[PDB]
């Protein structure tokens, strides 16, 4: 029973926040590896309720700390031949987005490698070429863009099809805790200069599924999957293989119709209570992630919260959901 | 007095149609300021209709012809101190947010200033400092993005509100067939290099509003409008105080619910026809925009029409409502 990783990060307030001069409700402090919400109460005396993850990242945390920090790790894991996971999750405008993808920063400032705005996916991309780049390891990356809305398929980075073209699942016959995606793409990134372009086509696709999807960026669950096929060469001539999966997932916004988010929190549940039966085919996004929820594939939770008041009830939501989700085992 | 200037943009094949050999229904020819439309079946014997505009552009035409031709003259007149509109018309995909907007070049090869697939926006942006940071002109650039969604009003370039606050609109007491629009934002424009990150926040609250709104980016009509007040001294030491402004329209798609679409048409109908009454105030783009149908306002239409056959119908219809329009006298 090795336990999931579960961290939270605050979002910042923007610039509305800032011209009303906002108090925050939530202090992070990182040594202590604590969240802590005034639940009521005023200055001289409060309410709070306070909670510890393994790792909490404040409103002014920065990407390049939050890939070093939780993401670098999990890369060196994947390129060791694991399967790693990480979800983001909470409340639509806490930034599972912006820590997933990032945005570019603004009026050109930078090249997209050198962005301080880029999120997990783009990071990750870079530094898979920047790691293997000479250590005697061949490679090749591949990446799909799989997304769930109202429990159809979309396959988000194909050339040919349009994205209203719905996906079929299908269990894999060879792997019992798998599926088979029938449609989709996967894309062979070549090197570090094919990643940006790549990613374009994706966002093109997602604007064109806005257009055509009703709230489609806050229902959707998006994963993003990177797999690196490797192989060494011993002294010898032997020739060694690992097949390393990241799926980074970018769940539907949590705010209280989506079986797939329910289902999510169905599984968490029963595997929390060790319920014997855990109702993984009750939707496709279960299905599809089986073994990164209670499997062999080492998962993290990345909550994502609000600083503002407005968001107090949804902010305690998300804690005691990602809180719960730390006694998952996985192998 | 000046007929209002029509234009036809027919866009070029895709990737897909042009993996599935299509053949253009459409033939332009611009020295004839004529488009021809295969309107049964052959192309060894066939059945065509023919439309004459005032000006024709087909396939081939890139962003930097379109500037040159259209945009240029019109903007001269602007600098001059006048008013003028140029509208974007025609079916969903056919490419008004491309002839008014543009796109980015993949793969950061290109800076927004010299990028080929910009758009008329952010060029005649670029040109305005351009031109008048040379000559003996003191110069001031404002810019506001009202955008009609369902009869309601929002603001897309204020950094400091939610796209969701829908503003009011009233008559304004001094300005005949004008409105104040409580609550828009006009931003200053300071120097080229204040441009992207104005145009880039918009393009930001577009996102945000496409996950609100149902379809936005084809049911809402945008007004793009830069106001430009200069103080020109000449050689001579004489000084010109003038104001131009410039509205740029991207219209909801025309294809086969939208009172302002469904009033614009009435209202150009009425303007043709010349029946004494004309049904301005039926919506909120027809009062907004009332200056610029059968008024003061230099007014010119793109519109836009695809070479598929698949589109035969909305193109003729695109088609029939734009050379109407070309019988309408503004002063
Ligand atoms: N760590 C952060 N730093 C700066 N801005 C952020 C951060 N997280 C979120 N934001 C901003 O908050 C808004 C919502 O973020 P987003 O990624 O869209 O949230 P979600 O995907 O959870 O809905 C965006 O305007 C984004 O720029
Ligand atoms: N003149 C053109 N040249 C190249 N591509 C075009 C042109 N006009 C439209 N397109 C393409 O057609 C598609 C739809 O264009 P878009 O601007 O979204 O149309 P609309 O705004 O009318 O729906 C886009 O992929 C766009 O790049
Ligand atoms: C900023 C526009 N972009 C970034 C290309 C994105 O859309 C994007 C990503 N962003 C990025 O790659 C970056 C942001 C800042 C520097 S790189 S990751 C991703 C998308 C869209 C769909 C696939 C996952
Ligand atoms: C490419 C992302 N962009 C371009 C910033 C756009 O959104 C954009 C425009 N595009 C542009 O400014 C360019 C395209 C290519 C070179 S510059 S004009 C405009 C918008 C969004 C809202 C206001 C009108
Ligand atoms: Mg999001
Ligand atoms: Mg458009």
């Amino acid at each position: 029973g090795k336990n999931i990783q579960v961290v939270v990060r605050c979002r910042p307030f923007n610039l509305a926040e800032r011209k009303a001069s906002a108090h925050s409700i939530v202090e992070c402090d990182p040594v202590r590896k604590e969240v802590s919400v005034r639940t009521g109460g005023l200055a001289d005396k409060s309410s709070r309720k306070t909670y510890t993850f393994d790792m909490v990242f404040g409103a002014s945390t920065k990407q390049i700390d939050v890939y070093r920090s939780v993401v670098c790790p999990i890369l060196d894991e994947v390129i060791m031949g694991y399967n790693c996971t990480i979800f983001a999750y909470g409340q639509t405008g806490t930034g599972k987005t912006f820590t997933m993808e990032g945005e570019r920063s603004p009026n050109e400032e930078y090249t997209w490698e050198e962005d301080p705005l880029a999120g997990i996916i783009p990071r990750t991309l870079h530094q898979i070429f920047e790691k293997l780049t000479d250590n005697g390891t061949e490679f090749s990356v591949k990446v799909s863009l799989l997304e769930i809305y109202n429990e159809e398929l979309f396959d988000l980075l194909n050339p040919s099809s349009d994205v209203s073209e719905r996906l079929q699942m299908f269990d894999d016959p060879r792997n019992k805790r798998g599926v088979i995606i029938k449609g989709l793409e996967e894309i062979t990134v070549h090197n570090k200069d094919e990643v940006y372009q790549i990613l374009e086509k994706g966002a093109a696709k997602r604007t064109t599924a806005a257009t055509l999807m009703n709230a489609y960026s806050s229902r959707s669950h998006s994963v993003f999957s990177v797999t690196i096929h490797m192989k060494e060469t011993t002294i010898d001539g032997e020739e060694l293989v690992k097949i390393g999966k990241l799926n980074l997932v970018d769940l539907a916004g949590s705010e209280n119709i989506n079986q797939s988010l329910l289902t999510l929190g169905r599984v968490i549940t029963a595997l929390v209570e060790r319920t014997p039966h855990v109702p993984y085919r009750e939707s496709k996004l279960t299905r599809i992630l089986q073994d990164s929820l209670g499997g062999r594939t080492r998962t993290s939770i990345i909550a994502t919260i609000s600083p503002a008041s407005l968001n107090l009830e949804e902010t305690l939501s998300t804690l005691e959901y990602a809180h719960r989700a730390k006694n998952i085992l996985n192998k």
